[PDB]
């Protein structure tokens, strides 16, 4: 069981010494493309890079880099491309990567101004008059629609090819209310948020895995993913008290780093599940 285990930590305090266990246990691969110097203002930040190995490689024969990573679950039957908020010089990176990866759904978990800062780019139109072209990569993106709720917002997109002009809807899942700070205080918006891209079918493997981001691609983001594939997996098995969300958080972790930025992220993605056990089963 992992709800009594929830509260053994809370009493403990420990999350700390938990979340540092999984930080030493964590797998450690080489990001050498990530660190190459071309590469260099592809990276919003030096400490999060995509692992060689899981890496998403852009379809040009320039520079295939974007920080990026594929995070296949293979017992939850998940993937996930977990990415970082896409730079300035690499939104047309971030659309190609969606367009040839057939992405459906794109999920922000972030803002793109928090704490006063530039966390990304505006990468998707604000407004369906002003559609946005990304020239280096050949795309054309439209705003077509955007639902905007209390604790998140979707958007639906057209993400057109210039170069064949195919087109597809592209959904985009913005969660606007994760606090500045630490982590929300229930899951329940978190989990509706979930839910939303679930019933989407941008989950699904009729579709090219989803693109997750926040700032770094891990924080948030692993906690998105976590949650989802852990769910699943609840789902999917004889005893849903089976699934020990360090032990997918490690397995996720093998494909990209830092997937869960801090320990009250840990204890969110916890709550997250736990709380969402519960609801699925009603």
């Amino acid at each position: 069981e992992m709800e009594k285990e929830f509260e053994q930590i809370d009493k403990s305090g420990s999350w700390a010494a938990i979340y540092q266990d999984i930080r030493h246990e964590a797998s450690d691969f080489p990001s050498r493309v990530a660190k190459l110097p071309k590469n260099k203002n592809r990276n919003r930040y030096r400490d999060v890079s995509p692992f060689d190995h899981s890496r998403i490689k852009l379809h040009q024969e320039d520079n295939d880099y974007i920080n990026a990573s594929l995070i296949k679950m293979e017992e939850a039957q998940r993937s996930y491309i977990l990415t970082q908020g896409p730079l300035p010089n690499t939104v047309g990176h971030f659309w190609e990567m969606v367009w040839e990866q057939k992405s459906r759904g794109v999920v922000m978990l972030n803002r793109v101004m928090e704490k006063g800062s530039l966390k990304c780019a505006q990468y998707w139109p604000q407004k369906e008059e002003k559609e946005m072209i990304f020239e280096d990569t050949n795309l054309k993106l439209t705003l077509i629609s955007e639902d905007i709720k209390s604790y998140y917002t979707v958007r639906q997109l057209e993400l057109e090819n210039l170069t064949t002009q195919e087109t597809r809807e592209i959904l985009h899942f913005h969660y606007t209310t994760w606090p500045d700070f630490g982590v929300p205080e229930s899951p329940a918006s978190f989990l509706n948020f979930l839910f939303c891209v679930r019933e989407s079918g941008s989950l699904s493997p009729e579709h090219g895995p989803v693109v997750v981001h926040c700032s770094a691609g891990i924080g948030r983001s692993g906690t998105f993913c976590l949650a989802d594939t852990c769910l699943l997996l609840m789902d999917k098995r004889k005893d849903p008290s089976s699934v020990d969300i360090k032990k997918v958080l490690l397995e996720m972790r093998k494909f990209r780093m830092g997937l869960i930025q801090t320990a009250d992220q840990l204890r969110f993605s916890y709550l997250a599940v736990i709380e969402g056990a519960k609801f699925i089963m009603g």
